[PDB]
DNA sequence: AGGATTGTGCAATATA
DNA sequence: ATATTGCGCAATCCTT
């Protein structure tokens, strides 16, 4: 129907359920496009300290030359 | 009105790229994750890249340091 | 008995 | 003009 309080009552709740759900949906959609952020600055991070690394290493093992 | 040959125009329009709109969306979605997999393996890589050489460099260090002067 | 999910389409708004 | 976004609805699924 259109006019029964039961009916009324009926839509309320479920516009605040289907409000609250696609929330949520749109909430984990953004948390996963985040995520690619953080681990793409968390590996060029990552990548930095191995060059680093070996240029420590390299310039230690130079040593043994002189 | 809304019974108008215009607005029935306008409307089946806007379904057919509200339609789009959101399966370009829902795809986007996917490849995000497909690259959230990707980035993790890389990562793990990354880090198993760092400890070897952290350990590797530790004990070259050590090494040096029993030195005498 | 009542919330969560979803195919679908209206409408407002943003954009070109 | 199309693209994007929020939302209502009703059917449906799931909880209590």
């Amino acid at each position: 129907m259109k006019h029964s309080d039961e009916y009324k009552i009926r839509r309320e709740r479920n516009n605040i359920a289907v409000r609250k759900s696609r929330d949520k949906a749109k909430m984990r959609n953004l948390e996963t496009q985040h995520k690619v952020l953080e681990l793409t600055a968390e590996n060029e991070r990552l990548q930095k300290k191995v060059e680093q690394l070996s240029r420590e290493l390299s310039t230690l093992r130079n040593l043994f030359k002189q």
